[PDB]
């Protein structure tokens, strides 16, 4: 009762977001019976179409991605099975967290990027204890819902610079393969964007980090932030630290931002006023959640 | 706190939506600073007041508006004070209830309009309980965020606009006393909240059509109401009848409206006779939960 099954013929696809991987990604808008309303959606298209059992095999998926009841993950709303596996979900207007916070890359405070952390550690912690293992964690499968509202999305389904030392040699993914890769997406948020172990091959990780070569510290961080993120990529995964861990440690210090966090001009880039964040609420935001 | 203070560069009208006595809506877009993308908003800008009034004093009352927090009233949630006064809103895509049941006409289930009129009836209890008078309860004030869950608007804005020798003054959804002496209370509201429920059970029909509005207090005292819609039983009807009661003490509490329809909305077939209705039900949960999860985030 969680997963609508739609027809090809009451919704339509208005422009590509995102190509190339999964399929691709769709603004849409949904066109109910009966009704002359336009609800903006989006809709994920599987561009290989190869699917009679395996349509069955992807619905039984899809309730459990249906099923995912949380402020800091996505839920898939409705599946179309025409041709091509259809998904169809929330519309996050402002795009993806990596986009995000390189467009803004030197207009972000502090505290939205702590907030961030543990938002998106709130999300991970869920899907552990509904023993979920997601396997592909990155900024770019973040979606910003508003600026301060992050949701984790491409749960369902190769990131070699995001996964474990185990993942890569042995294909083992854990929750505490998701830390790690928990850990790169922190890095890639402090350091607006850039990319992981950059012009490095990718076939070659796997012995850099034998070697205990890590990513180097963001400027921004000060050493407190930066010795978390070192811990996700233990080579030992039991020593990582867990999803419940990072939620108190990051949030500890989103209540002193500016002591965790050195950014030039900080002083003025605050979290907006109860009146900003009470007027994006009420707009797009109306779900209950958390106070930041 | 809950009312934004909007700068007329960070918003712009797109398209208008329709016009009132109170003034136009437009389809709006909010531009947050800094940002790329456009926020679709609603957008009322009201028509000039009588008894012209200070900007302080327009903003005293702006706070009241923007204070409503209730799942079926509409909450004000910024404001645009220039040359016009410029409301903000979340844009509700299915329109006004008063078009939405003319435009269903003889497609609309029992169970739907027995709930819409609880819903109603909730919105104005709280009001209520607030010690807030709308003025001018009607159905095309009630906005249809889905079509199973409705909300009152344009609370507030009879008071602050005011009238001219219009006496943009809703006469055939007034109580007695209101159009006689300008009496507005909770139990004149009921009176209209009566005639919202027989525009409701009529789908959308005209009341007192071809008795001209100066003359609607007249046949009031004669003891001339509105008639029995044809779908009615004489259990709903008896209801609108009690909300028309000359003394205001006699009409129905709010309190009590909500349990009389959450009683027929569980029943209700027994209490609305439309043809065709035993294939007229309500959204499964897979289709409410569809709804909810796109447009509504926040009576069987
Ligand atoms: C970072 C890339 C990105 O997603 N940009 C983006 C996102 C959105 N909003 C949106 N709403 C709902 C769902 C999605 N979305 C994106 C993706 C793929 N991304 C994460 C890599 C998926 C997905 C889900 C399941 C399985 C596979 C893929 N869902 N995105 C935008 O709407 C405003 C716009 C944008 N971009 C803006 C600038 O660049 C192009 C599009």
């Amino acid at each position: 009762a969680l997963l609508r099954i739609l027809k090809e013929t009451e919704f339509k696809k208005i422009k590509v977001l995102g190509s190339g991987a999964f399929g691709t990604v769709y603004k849409g808008l949904w066109i109910p019976e009966g009704e002359k309303v336009k609800i903006p959606v989006a809709i994920k298209e599987l561009r290989e179409a190869t699917s009679p059992k395996a349509n069955k095999e992807i619905l039984d998926e899809a309730y459990v991605m249906a099923s995912v009841d949380n402020p800091h993950v996505c839920r898939l709303l409705g599946i179309c099975l025409t041709s091509t596996v259809q998904l169809i979900m929330q519309l996050m207007p402002f795009g993806c967290l990596l986009d995000y916070v390189r467009e803004h890359k030197d207009n972000i405070g502090s505290q939205y990027l702590l907030n961030w952390c543990v938002q998106i550690a709130k999300g991970m912690n869920y899907l552990e204890d509904r023993r979920l293992v997601h396997r592909d964690l990155a900024a770019r499968n973040v979606l910003v819902k508003t600026p301060q509202h992050v949701k984790i999305t491409d749960f369902g389904l190769v990131p070699i610079k995001w996964m474990a030392l185990e993942s890569i040699l042995h294909r083992i993914y854990t929750h505490q393969s998701d830390v790690w890769s928990y850990g790169v997406t922190v890095w890639e948020l402090m350091t607006f964007g850039s990319k992981p172990y950059d012009g490095i091959p990718a076939s070659e990780i796997s012995s850099i980090l034998e070697k205990g070569e890590r990513l180097p510290q963001p400027p921004i961080c000060t050493i407190d932030v930066y010795m978390i993120m070192r811990k996700c990529w233990m080579i030992d995964a039991d020593s990582r630290p867990k999803f419940r861990e990072l939620i108190i440690e990051f949030s500890k210090m989103a209540r002193d931002p500016q002591r965790y966090l050195v950014i030039q001009g900080d002083e003025r880039m605050h979290l907006p006023s109860p009146t900003d964040s009470n007027f994006y609420r009420a707009l797009m935001d109306e779900e209950d959640m958390d106070d930041v």
